[PDB]
């Protein structure tokens, strides 16, 4: 079997790309262009290990700069991850990277035989929701991210219905642990504790979100490919184990460090509802909190003050 | 009050002019760039009536290559309508003049005080339906129009939440009447007519569906900016008085012209809009029968073609 992973130098691509070479019957081909919020030295340690491997094959393009047709042959899976995530005038590297890369992406697949187009998407589709946020909710997207990710997600349903390419559509909820973005609020945090500076804290941070640890992230990306269920046009939520506040994630990062924090100052609570992805992939997040945020401090601590290759 | 048009020279936009501008108190600035499937006679030809009005100012120029902050200076309202209706390569119009109109146009209007942003959307958003289609269905666009005018919307909640842009979305159902754009149905079947040639449908034409009238859609479009209600934030179905297969629809036409059409037919029964929302927050109620938008239509298509 031979699977491409569009956005694999990227944080999660990278960890999807090394769990389907634990396989020894998958092939995988990458490709990745090094843009949007990681810089490009910080990106290159996402591979280090992948380009170890003889059955992983690297395409350092672009998709909208590329050969699909030959990127595309003897392909049997696509994961499409590459986005840009995470205004003004920078609306446009959305829509290039978010809507038009998808669309020319699923225009190539017209003319080959899938089993699965496996589409990741995103929960900042849904905006604002206070409880369960299941797939049946009307999305009403308050980014430019989620609004272009949305507009991905119904190309993907165009080309299912009118070309039957095989779509499949994941929502990953906040994902978390090694190689997370400089972007995303674990980093950020992790790395203000790491060189002793006021923790940036936006509202009084007992809001509770969902949570997703990378690697149960991953189990469930891997079983969209794997299930025996028919799971052919369905949207379906990834999230996490374990609810917290940014107030909880500190309270852990501390006892994880043993540091104390310079604390500097919107629905109350918010979760997955992850029930579709149990029925349909026998998704189960495994990993806690304590667990995580474990493995994504010492990630950060190595990353910034290591001598690691990926350092 | 001053009021921009934008697709103020297509067939809604110029109809809107036309009924603002019956205001005296109302100010109106029109912009165009001639583009999409109508020929640019015909949009000459639809605001030929406006430019003699000392009220109307029309710009002939693209929304994405003019001066936004010149152009929104001492605007109250926007009335958005600018927009290309329905692969591979054809994709990137819809992205251009869908997607990113409507972002530029939000942005220059992010720190502006308007009493209301009216966005123009499509029923195309809902995808295929069956029975009554109301704002809280959720939307399974079925073409590049559907998801880049969904997608158009979507940033006017995003410009709502975070800059409080007063936007009011708008779905207008199929909309026909005098300067209908000649790749729509009513206008095609008439041209046809005109010429004896067979009436061309799609499918088996007993699928019944909303229309709406051009001045029952503009008495709803200007009561969105008029109520008195506070509907900042809403979507509303604009929707038609009388339900119509296309079989209807022609047996209509044979009534206008007197005469029986030869019927050719090429390669979800039943769906219409919910007005209650826009009964209820714009008093909307349609008005105009079939019979007589068809024949007002018909008489705007035989000046063309005679
Ligand atoms: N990280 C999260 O918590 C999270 C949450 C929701 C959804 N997602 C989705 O998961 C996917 C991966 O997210 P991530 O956090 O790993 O992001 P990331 O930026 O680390 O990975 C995305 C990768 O896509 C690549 N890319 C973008 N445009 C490209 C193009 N035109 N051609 C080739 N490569 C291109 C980038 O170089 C980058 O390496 C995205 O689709 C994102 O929307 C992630
Ligand atoms: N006609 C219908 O039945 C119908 C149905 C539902 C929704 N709508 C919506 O109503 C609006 C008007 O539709 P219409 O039938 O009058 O179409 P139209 O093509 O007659 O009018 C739209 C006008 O927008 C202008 N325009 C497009 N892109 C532009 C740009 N970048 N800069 C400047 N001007 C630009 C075009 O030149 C055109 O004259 C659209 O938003 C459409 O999606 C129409």
């Amino acid at each position: 079997m031979k699977i491409l992973v569009t956005g694999a130098a990227g944080f999660i691509g990278s960890h999807l790309c090394q769990a389907l070479l634990k396989n020894s019957a998958y092939h995988v081909v990458g490709i990745d262009h090094f843009i949007g919020p990681t810089p490009a030295t910080l990106k290159t340690g996402n591979i280090q290990s992948l380009e170890l491997n003889s059955r992983f094959q690297f395409i350092r393009e672009d998709i909208l700069n590329t050969d699909l047709s030959k990127l595309l042959q003897d392909i049997d899976v696509v994961y499409h991850l590459a986005a840009i995530p995470g205004w003004g005038k920078d609306f446009q590297p959305y829509v290039t990277n978010n809507i038009m890369v998808t669309q020319q992406l699923l225009e190539a697949c017209k003319h080959i035989k899938l089993d699965k187009f496996i589409h990741i998407s995103t929960s900042s589709v849904y905006g604002e929701k206070s409880g369960a946020v299941s797939e049946d909710l009307l999305p009403i997207p308050l980014s430019p991210y989620g609004v272009t990710k949305l507009s991905g997600e119904h190309l993907c349903h165009v080309y299912h219905k009118n070309f039957h390419i095989p779509i499949v559509i994941l929502r990953y909820f906040t994902v978390y642990g090694p190689r997370q973005r400089p972007d995303m609020a674990f980093h950020r945090l992790i790395k203000q504790m790491l060189e002793d500076k006021p923790l940036t804290i936006f509202g009084d941070g007992t809001q509770t979100r969902d949570f997703t640890y990378i690697d149960d992230c991953i189990r469930g990306t891997v079983a969209a490919l794997e299930t025996k269920k028919n799971i052919i046009g369905e949207v379906i939520n990834i999230g996490g184990k374990e609810q917290a506040s940014i107030l909880d994630i500190i309270s852990m990062l501390e006892k994880i460090s043993g540091k104390s924090a310079t604390k500097n100052f919107e629905p109350k609570q918010t979760w997955a509802d992850i029930s579709k992805a149990s029925t349909l992939l026998q998704y189960s997040p495994t990993v806690s909190l304590s667990d995580g945020l474990e493995a994504e401090y010492d990630y950060i601590k190595q990353l910034y003050k290591g001598d690691a290759a990926w350092s």
